[PDB]
This record gives C-alpha cells, sequence and structure tokens, in this order.
C-alpha cells in the first residue's frame, strides 16, 4: 500500500444513467444520438466540447440518470419513462381533449406530462411533442452544454483552436498572439459564448481581436467591440424576419443612471448602484416588459453599447431568455420596431 | 564507527499497532482496507496522500495503536476490542433496551460503547453502528487525513500535480506557472483543503488561478475568488436538497465590525479586534446558533466574501463543524432558508 497515490484525472463530462438499460436502451443509438447532438451543438456554438463518457451504473434506481460536469451532478432525473412512458412537452388540457391518461411532473423547460406507448399512436396523430428515451436524455444534455459552455473554453481549449487554425491563417495567429495574451483572448471567448453568440466564425473574431486589442484594454469594452464585428450575424440570430426586430429600447434617462455606477477598480468594473436602486430599475423593466411568457416572437432588449453588459447581468436573474443587444451590433437596414420604451 | 551519520528519511505517515495481531488481524485485509480508504479519501479531497507504512510493534501493549504523522503520534488508542469487543458508535440507552453489556469509553467522535461478538449477532439485528477491527482502525485514519490534509500538500506535492497534468493541459500549466509561483499556488491549495473544499477539480482551479493571479495578490483574497469558481460544486456539498440551504446570515452590523479589523501588515492580515470584542461577537453567535449538536441537517453560516476567512478562523474553536460560505460562492437558484440572523 506504499504506492504513493496514483493521481487519477477527473472526467470533463459524464452521463450516469441506471443499469437495466445498458443493453435495453442501447438500441436507438445512445452512442450516435449523443455524438450527433454534440456535433450538431458544436456547429451552433463552436466550443470544442469534450468527450462524453457514458456509464451505466447499477447503484441508482431504474429510471434515474444524472449528468455530471466534473463529478457534480448538474441535471439529475428519474425518467418515469422508466418502462415506457414517452413524455409530452406542451402538455395542456389538449391532453384532456385528447383524453389519454397523464403523469404529473415539472420536468424543466415545458410542462411535462407522460403517456404510454399505446397512447403514443393516437397522440402522434394529434401532433404534440414526443420525447423518446433518447430525446429525453439528449435534450437535457443539449441544454447542459448550452448553459455551461462557459466552462469548456479554457486556456487549454483556445490553444486548441489557435493550433487547429495555424494551417489556414498563419500570419493572423502569429499576429494575434503577440497582441492579446492567451489569458486575455480566452477571457473574451468565454464572454461571447456567455451571451450565446457563436465563436464558430473564428476568423472575424481574430480580425477584430487584432484591431482592438491595441486600443482597448478593459475586457468588457473589448468584447463589446468584438460583438460589433459579427454585425450581420446577430441581425440573423435575433431578427429572422425581413429586417424587423421587436425591441424594448431603454429611454435615455435610465441608460445614464447605469452608466454612472461602473466603478472601474479591480478589473471587475462591477455595477454597484444600490440594493435599493437595482430594484427601482428592475421594477421599471418588469412594469413594461411584463413577463414575456405569453409575449411571442422572442423580443430583445436594446441598450447602448458601453453598458450592454451590466444591463445583461442585472436582469439575468428575472428575464433569462431576453437577450440584450447594442445600437452598434445592429447592422444598419434593420427596422427596430419598439414594443415599449423603458422609462424611469 | 567513523561512518559519518547516514541520514535516514522520516516517514510521512506511519501506523504502529501492537504485535499479537501481525498475523491475527492481518486477515480482513489491513493492506486492502487501508489502500481502499486512502483512495476513497483521495477521490474525495484530491490530496496526493503519501504511502502508509504499517508496522506491527511489540513494544506496546496488545490493544494499543498509534497513528504517527512524521514521528509524532497524532491519534493513539488502546482498542479494547483487543480480543473481540466490536464497538458501537451511536451507543445509547437503546443498548440498555437492547440490554447487552457495555464497556465505557469516549473514543472520539460519537459515544463509544463496546459489546462482544455473540452480542453482535443480536445488535446487528437491532441495526446500530458496528466497527470491526478494520473499521475502528481506518476510521481514525480517514479522520486523520481529513484533518491533517493541510500537511500533505507541499511544494513537492503540487509540482506532482502540475507534472501529472502536463499531458492533458499543456498550455494551461505553462501559463499558470509564469503568473503564480509555486509557493503562491501551493499556499492556495492548502487554503482550499483547509475548508474541506476538494482540489480534485484541478482544471477550474487553474482557470481561476490564471484569471485572478494577475489582478489580486493577497492570498486570502485570491482564494476567495478561487472558491467562487467552484460555485456549482459547493451548492452540491452543503445543500444537497432541492436548492434549499439552511443558513445563519450575519446581520450587516456585524459584517462591518469585522471588516474594520483586518490589519493588512505583514502578509498575515490578522483579524485583530480585541480579546474583549472577539468574545462579544463569539457570544452573539453562541446566543443564536446555540450548540447545533441537536440542530440537524448540517446548517452553514453565510457571510460576505471579503471576510469569509476571518470569520472562519474566529469560530473555528467553538463551532468546528459549521462551515462558512460567501454570498458569491452561492450559485444563484439557491433558496437560502435563514435559520436566524446573527444580530449584534
Amino acid at each position: 500500500l506504499g504506492e504513493q497515490e496514483a493521481f487519477a484525472m477527473t472526467v470533463p463530462l459524464l452521463i450516469d444513467v441506471d443499469s437495466s438499460q445498458q443493453e435495453a436502451l442501447e438500441a436507438i443509438a445512445l452512442n450516435d444520438e449523443l455524438v450527433r447532438v454534440r456535433r450538431a451543438l458544436y456547429l451552433d456554438l463552436g466550443v470544442p466540447f469534450p468527450g462524453i463518457h457514458l456509464r451505466f451504473n447499477e447503484g441508482m434506481g431504474e429510471g434515474e440518470y444524472l449528468i455530471s460536469l466534473q463529478e457534480v451532478p448538474v441535471a439529475r432525473g428519474e425518467l418515469k419513462a422508466g418502462y415506457l412512458l414517452v413524455r409530452e412537452s406542451v402538455s395542456q388540457l389538449e391532453l384532456l381533449g385528447i383524453p389519454y391518461e397523464k403523469g404529473e411532473h415539472l420536468l424543466p423547460d415545458q410542462e411535462t406530462f407522460w403517456v404510454s406507448v399505446e397512447y403514443e399512436e393516437r397522440l402522434e396523430k394529434s401532433q404534440l411533442e414526443f420525447f423518446s428515451h433518447s430525446q429525453v436524455l439528449t435534450w437535457h444534455l443539449s441544454h447542459v452544454l448550452r448553459e455551461y459552455a462557459e466552462d469548456f473554453i479554457g486556456i487549454q481549449e483556445t490553444r486548441y483552436l489557435l493550433e487547429q487554425m495555424e494551417g489556414g491563417y498563419g500570419e493572423l495567429i502569429k499576429e494575434v498572439q503577440r497582441i492579446v495574451p492567451l489569458q486575455r483572448m480566452t477571457e473574451i471567448l468565454q464572454r461571447l459564448v456567455g451571451e450565446d453568440i457563436s465563436i464558430r466564425n473564428m476568423r472575424s473574431i481574430l480580425e477584430a481581436m487584432v484591431e482592438w486589442g491595441q486600443k482597448e484594454k478593459d475586457v468588457v469594452q473589448l468584447t463589446e467591440y468584438i460583438r460589433s464585428s459579427l454585425k450581420r450575424y446577430i441581425c440573423y440570430k435575433y431578427a429572422n424576419g425581413n429586417n424587423i426586430l421587436p425591441a424594448y429600447l431603454f429611454d435615455q434617462e435610465v441608460e445614464e443612471k447605469i452608466r454612472s455606477g461602473v466603478r472601474q477598480t479591480s478589473a471587475g468594473s462591477y455595477l454597484a448602484l444600490d440594493p435599493a436602486v437595482t430594484e427601482s430599475l428592475l421594477e421599471q423593466v418588469r412594469k413594461t416588459i411584463g413577463d414575456l411568457s405569453q409575449i411571442q416572437s422572442k423580443p430583445v432588449l436594446i441598450v447602448s453599447m458601453d453598458i450592454r453588459r451590466y444591463v445583461r447581468k442585472l436582469i439575468e436573474s428575472e428575464y433569462y431568455g431576453l437577450p440584450v443587444l447594442s445600437y452598434q451590433e445592429l447592422t444598419q437596414q434593420i427596422n427596430i420596431q419598439p414594443l415599449g420604451r423603458v422609462c424611469l
């Protein structure tokens, strides 16, 4: 036992589902239904995701499954599709109009109710959302990555991109590395994928990295200049229609209250107004935006560039699916259709 | 005798149990029951523990055993299971309701009373905690490491991690070594494992090492920023339930008395208020927290980040099993359920 300790590396991503399916589930693909949603999610965000280890554990129950990032279960579940109970995401009284018996739960994103596989034939005629045992699993996965993609872009992973691109763009990389150190360039790539912006376009992120890495030095400013280099991308991510975008402009009185609380002190530049002012603004927002749960068409808040960040991490608690843009990121020839200006 | 001195290295960890078992104990494993609890404890903390030498000494009695860190017995014991008296940890009047004769002691952590091996058959029916001759030994071991894990992470042991990780994360390490010297990076890894935080996740400790090792320079601040990188880990170590955490918030009046006594002088930043104020605060704590011996569910104190340390080493005498958190380490989506605010 005198062997010293034999260090063992932690696993980057891990899926632990129960036993009793290690050969029973195992048959849609569950080795080509993960690698499919990992690639299909890579081409969306661009993060070089890690290898998903798949372990069928017997220690848990029979419908349990936990998805552990680095040995801390981040989205566990007891799939009561355990035997076969293919769930329903947009479950409603329509599943009472389509009367097949239900099973209650609040599986995360939409109201989940479960029906059996004889009931499936008739409800698939009725056309609602069906999640097989693959699609119930990967969905949380494709939701775990999209929300924890700030943790897979580390100094070891960008140096993977800046090596994989050596062939294509030689003199671009040998120029960017001398201007922005790897720590600083990575502290940006995390800040893009935080707003669900896609790294994928890795060239025009380095063009705008070289251009501004000499003039600007505060990361939060530099990333607002770099988003402004993906102009005609964002116009396509948020406003899919004919150059019309449903916005929620901030009336100038507020964009000035926030620009006066930046506190550029210790490379944090924290927005520090007051625990009593934050609730004042966050109320004026909640008073106009409402809840946006019924509000369709995915609106976006639109605020000046230099505070586009601090507004984002402010309402990040209440309004999570409300992206924030800038005036600059808005490529011209976009018809902002203001839903309602946020007064004070 | 002219041989100069022939230097002989001290042993890192050493178990000295008596003779008369060197072949009699020797049969559960006692070479695979230590290496099992050493590995099982490594995957918990992450420290690369040393090799446990096992020596059966005759110089002692017949039920004695001492566990010596570097030749100073740190947890000795005369196991009065000497012949066979498998102990009981949660001994109570239930062992008078289950009337089998007892043997009194205060073996450390829970009330230890001993019963024989014919009594074992019936009390194992009654379902209380049994410690065989292995489990009485390793338990102190798995308690010695967990409490002296600040002594196994030295500059020689982190350079073992930063070499074992060269393969996986090359450019991460070649970046962190130039930012934080080995002394400074190790003075952190000791400060994590001091709070029972787990080094194990060695990547996101280096990501947050690179990020903050340039801005912050006081170790105690840097480690409070590094704990804030293991956010969604701590949420799982202290609040296992559904995002609900039983806290003991500090009312703001106190968190300001302590922030005024930091004395950042000689890289010690000692909290120096008064031997008469420390008893004032430590009384207001003891007046609300009580004793927490009956208080179940493992509550945690929750104080602002910048003094999370000085509060910890303050109550470290009285309330040892009361972990202290920050507001920052608390990942959002955690329902702090304040048990009672510590007023002044």
